[PDB]
């Protein structure tokens, strides 16, 4: 029970990632992509800025889970943020079914408030795990939720 999206598209960007589950160990591992097509740092407003550069970072979850988040690491002064890690989850397949598979784009820097650029949500239900899956998404508007 939310409110949707209809209008002018959202050019925020996109986010490279990669969900596979592995069977032999039982557990989720979702390794994070680079992205591209990143903002740069801004508060409120403001064109591309001049000499704009911070340490930028990807956050994961799973659905309807929303308090443990995991983190990677911290990059230096760049607009495509990098790292190529793996991670791990146990949880048992049934529930990854059921789990959803979110990514939020936060940057990182002293003024660097809560101004999240956009979050990647995907079932996991449709989505092969034991095959894995990647694919590429464009980020959304985060927005509201009263669930």
């Amino acid at each position: 029970g939310s409110s949707g999206s209809s209008g002018s598209k959202y050019q925020l960007g996109m986010l490279h990632f990669s969900t596979q589950y592995d069977l032999l160990h039982n557990h989720l591992t979702v390794r994070v992509i680079e992205a591209r097509d990143l903002p740069p740092p801004i508060s409120h407003d403001g064109s591309r800025q001049d000499m704009a550069h911070s340490n930028p970072y990807v956050k994961i979850c799973l659905l309807p889970d929303q308090k443990n988040s995991k983190q990677t690491g911290v990059k230096r002064k760049t607009q495509k943020p990098v790292f190529e890690e793996r991670y791990t989850f146990e949880i048992p397949f049934l529930e990854a079914q059921r789990r959803t598979l979110l990514l939020t784009v936060v940057d990182f820097d002293k003024f660097s408030r809560h101004c999240v650029i956009g979050k990647v949500s995907v079932p996991l239900c449709e989505v092969d795990l034991v095959k894995g899956g990647h694919w590429w998404k464009a980020l959304i508007p985060s927005g509201p939720s009263s669930g």
